């Protein structure tokens, strides 16, 4: 199972639009996004390419045209459903980050990222996790290092009603932190949900996303009545997955147009988004 099989992993993800609806002035526009891994008993090597920048120019403000891969090491300490210790660190290198240093035109930024893979069962159907998401930024001089040390906690707990169909649940805590001497001012904690659900149906996979829509003070649920229909506003992400049995993962991103702040800027650039993963 995972001690000396070694286990394949490449995956593909590609941004594209409509070409518009009216016009086609634009060939070239976002990047794939490759990715690898390798499992090799209580290290698995993950090894992405990461590279952003068709042909955008701005030149001032910031800048990422180089870009360049990321690498990923998983170490388990103890494997047990009731107490298993996880850490999966990794590396993220980035290019030109900002110019500077006469010397070099594009600069390398480098930065840790650990998560305690932390997993412990309450039950037999619910599933506890713990992902601690830390950020360690690094470089050849940083001028001002922006922030400090950051982490954020996550709860995922995955429970399925009957062994099939289980509901994710992920509770984000970020906090800001300094290594100051005596100058916090006041600063404050932000908390961001995450509801999931991965279904499948014999030889289909369809996970969508969930995290707000609505918004009230007084309410409770009910247990004659239910809202179940098919009449509600509201959005939920939609995710597809194809295949998940040949060998290669085939995943589709869905997502209407809602919400706004810029008049031509646009809130986002796009809406929908294609990526496989293959494994075996």
């Amino acid at each position: 199972e995972e001690r000396n099989d070694w286990h394949f992993n490449i995956g593909a993800m590609y941004e594209i639009e409509n070409v518009e609806g009216y016009g086609e002035d634009m060939d070239g526009l976002a990047e794939p996004s490759v990715y690898f891994n390798a499992a090799n008993g209580p290290w698995r090597i993950a090894l992405a390419y990461y590279q952003e920048g068709p042909v955008d120019y701005s030149a001032g403000k910031r800048g990422t045209w180089f870009d360049r891969p990321e690498l990923e090491v998983h170490y388990q300490f103890l494997e047990n459903d009731d107490f298993s210790f996880g850490l999966t660190g990794g590396f993220r290198n980035y290019g030109y980050h900002y110019v500077d240093e006469p010397g070099k035109d594009t600069a390398n930024m480098q930065r840790w990222k650990i998560a305690p893979d932390w997993d412990v069962k309450l039950t037999d159907d619910l599933r506890f996790n713990g992902w601690l998401s830390m950020y360690k930024f690094a470089n050849d001089l940083n001028t001002t290092g922006y922030a400090d040390t950051r982490v954020e906690t996550e709860t995922g707990l995955q429970y399925t009603f009957n062994e099939t169909v289980a509901l994710r649940v992920n509770y984000y805590l970020e906090r800001g932190f300094n290594m100051d001497d005596s100058r916090n001012n006041g600063e404050f904690s932000t908390q961001e949900i995450r509801a999931y659900l991965p279904l499948t149906l014999g030889n289909h996979s369809v996970t969508p996303y969930t995290r707000i829509g609505l918004d009230r003070w007084s309410n409770w649920d009910w247990q004659d009545d239910i809202e179940r229909e098919g009449h509600d506003f509201n959005r939920v992400g939609l995710f597809y997955g194809y295949d998940f049995q040949n060998g290669l993962s085939v995943s589709l991103e869905y997502a209407f147009e809602w919400q706004d702040h810029d008049e031509g800027d646009s809130d986002k650039f796009h809406y929908a988004g294609v990526g496989v993963n293959y494994s075996f």
